[PDB]
């Protein structure tokens, strides 16, 4: 049954609640982004109204075959009326098409649902600046002070410099980047740009990237692997066995692989600077774990909430254990006492 933290009180609405069957009294299902834990349950047989971004609606139609008549895409940064209630979609700085949702309840309550997000000071100058928020439904993925990681820009600098060095030393090296969902496209696109290559991938992944409105995409990606020296593979295949196997397939065009696994946090983060990261190596194969996150660090999360000053916080992540829940509630109280709201 649908958990309370997926329901918007005072409305007919749910958020990211497609795996529960027909939810009683739900008149409109919102979807924040196209990640499987959130869309779980949608298919071509769904016949209720789904509200989402344009990019998310491209993916619903083309990848899951949801029929067009039930897809309701909304523009961002634009006041819209849905079943009698004003809503706004805001960029969540997550994966392509990911949104936060502002609901303006008929009784005067204002609710922000972050979906999945990476908080940024740029958010302090969106339509959030304009009014008070009573209830915050918060992506608390990394809600503990041990979770530190660098900016996306520092991580991409490291990856570009690493790839460019390796391939300039050895023009016969192949670069491989792991993927299992949309998101983190900057990693492989920035590497292919510095090398003057397109990124090669499977037809299924090419299809997915073509739904994303990325400018000049036809110039950057391809299904012709042989013409490319940056290849995308499933994240599961980014290991010595899986890579040795791929290298066989390229028919002696290449004699070395440099591979990237963009993880979020790993506890190498509590000890090592991005500058100091080193790969795991076996023979002519090296694998770098790089901490490219599309969720808030603890400090980014704290700064956002202390700026917003919500009356009540509802976590949407890490809610299954009492120890997690109690940890998170302690930090919420600290933040409120330090800031004074
Ligand atoms: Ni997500």
């Amino acid at each position: 049954t649908c958990p309370f933290y997926k329901k918007i009180p005072g409305t007919g609405f749910t958020v990211d609640a497609f795996q529960y069957g027909v939810v009683e009294g739900c008149t409109a299902y919102f979807l924040t982004h196209f990640h499987s834990d959130h869309y779980a349950g949608l298919s071509k047989h769904f016949t209720f109204p789904v509200y989402c971004s344009e990019i998310t609606g491209n993916l619903l139609k083309n990848k899951l075959h949801v029929q067009e008549q039930y897809i309701h895409p909304l523009p961002l940064d634009t006041e819209c009326i849905v079943n009698g209630v004003k809503v706004v979609l805001l960029d969540a700085n997550h994966c392509p098409g990911a949104v936060m949702i502002l609901f303006y309840l008929p009784n005067g309550t204002v609710i922000l649902h972050t979906g999945d997000f990476r908080a940024d000071p740029s958010m302090e100058r969106s339509l959030l600046a304009d009014q008070k928020v009573h209830m915050l439904y918060l992506d608390t993925t990394y809600c503990s002070p041990e979770y530190t990681f660098p900016s996306q820009q520092e991580v991409i600098r490291f990856a570009i410099n690493t790839a460019f060095e390796a391939v300039t030393l050895n023009p016969h090296a192949l670069v491989v980047c792991g993927t299992y969902s949309i998101g983190k496209e900057k990693v492989f696109l920035a590497i292919a740009d510095v090398l003057g290559s397109k990124v090669g991938m499977s037809q299924e992944k090419y299809k997915t990237l073509q739904c994303l409105n990325i400018p000049e995409i036809n110039s950057l990606i391809t299904t012709d692997m042989c013409s490319s020296l940056v290849h995308l593979l499933p994240m599961m295949q980014i290991n010595f066995k899986g890579l040795q196997s791929h290298l066989k397939k390229c028919g002696g065009k290449y004699n070395q692989i440099l591979a990237f696994r963009p993880t979020g946090w790993t506890h190498s983060n509590k000890f090592t600077r991005i500058a100091d990261v080193i790969p795991q190596t076996k023979g002519n194969i090296s694998i770098y774990g790089i901490p490219y996150s599309e969720h808030s660090s603890y400090l980014e999360m704290k700064r956002f909430v202390q700026w917003l000053k919500p009356q009540k916080i509802i976590p949407t992540v890490n809610v299954g254990t009492w120890k997690s829940r109690s940890t998170m509630e302690k930090y919420f109280r600290e933040w409120k006492l330090e800031a004074g709201y």
